[PDB]
């Protein structure tokens, strides 16, 4: 009805209109999620897309105007967050499922754009969970070490915080083979990047990042990539690179001259990412890398 109805009000941008849900609704989010294909009431794919859209929408709005927020304002910040703790297990049980349904895809359509907007929307709010200033403050690290316990115990189960940190990130590096899309590796690499600053020896942790970076740059990436998406990557390789002289070296001395040699409509062999389209963006971030 909405596409036939060009111009209408409401009576008295959704969030704006309908009626603001509770932050106990997404209680509801421990019930296990079924897939009609690869694969009593149970949660499905649309019904958890809507659950996710509206949390990450929730938490944009205070842990990153107050339409469609009245009641989430009310409580306070370090509440909400805890909320969304008791939400780990949950999330990471949705998260896996999710991660076993596209691996199950290496041997319909409408489906599949749904479950990937699900793997997309939880990652920004784990993303957004561990990316709060309160963790700064000493009073939240009790809390910061039970929702990274939550994440080392998805693998093996008073431990010291290091090797917190190395099971978590490892838990989520697993999560790079079945990206579906560039904007959830985009969202998968700065949700390592957060948790990895709290640790203090960064020596391989740029490497780490680097290394999975310039993977997600080098995958044949299924067409859909925005240039602002991509030069947030760019920078995240090149400003976490061992060489960032010797990175601007193979990318401009490899990779260009084979997307010349390439016909119009063609791509990099050694990064599919950089095509005709998608130089600006490469040469923009290069120029200003090297600057800087």
């Amino acid at each position: 009805y909405l596409a036939v109805t060009p111009d209408y009000v409401p009576p008295l941008n959704s969030h704006a209109f309908f009626r603001e849900l509770d932050i106990e609704v997404f209680s509801i989010l421990h019930c296990g999620l079924v897939t009609k294909f690869i694969l009593v009431v149970q949660l499905g794919p649309p019904e958890l897309l809507f659950l996710l859209e509206d949390l990450s929408q929730k938490l944009e709005s205070m842990l990153t105007r107050n339409i469609g927020f009245s009641h989430l304002q009310q409580r306070s910040a370090q509440e909400i967050v805890h909320c969304v703790f008791q939400l780990l297990t949950p999330m990471c049980n949705h998260l896996e499922n999710i991660h076993n349904y596209f691996q199950c895809l290496a041997a319909k359509v409408q489906e599949y754009h749904i479950m990937s907007s699900c793997y997309q929307r939880l990652l920004q709010i784990f993303h957004g969970l561990f990316a709060w200033s309160g963790f700064s403050q000493p009073e939240n690290q009790n809390l910061l070490y039970s929702a990274l316990h939550v994440l080392s115990s998805r693998l093996k189960q008073s431990q010291p915080l290091e090797e917190l940190l190395s099971q978590s990130v490892h838990y989520l590096q697993n999560f790079h083979q079945s990206i579906p899309s560039f904007q959830c590796a985009l969202y998968l690499i700065r949700l390592l990047m957060v948790i990895l600053e709290k640790s203090t020896a960064s020596a391989q942790n740029k490497e780490k990042i680097a290394s999975l970076a310039r993977q997600f740059l080098c995958r044949v990436w299924p067409s859909n990539i925005s240039n602002d998406q991509l030069h947030a990557l760019l920078c995240i390789y090149l400003e976490h690179t061992e060489s960032i002289l010797k990175a601007i070296e193979e990318i401009a001395g490899v990779g260009v001259p084979e997307l010349i040699n390439s016909p119009k409509d063609a791509s990099s062999s050694t990064f599919p990412t950089l095509t005709r389209h998608t130089f600006v963006v490469f040469f923009r971030v290069m120029m200003a890398e090297l600057e800087k």
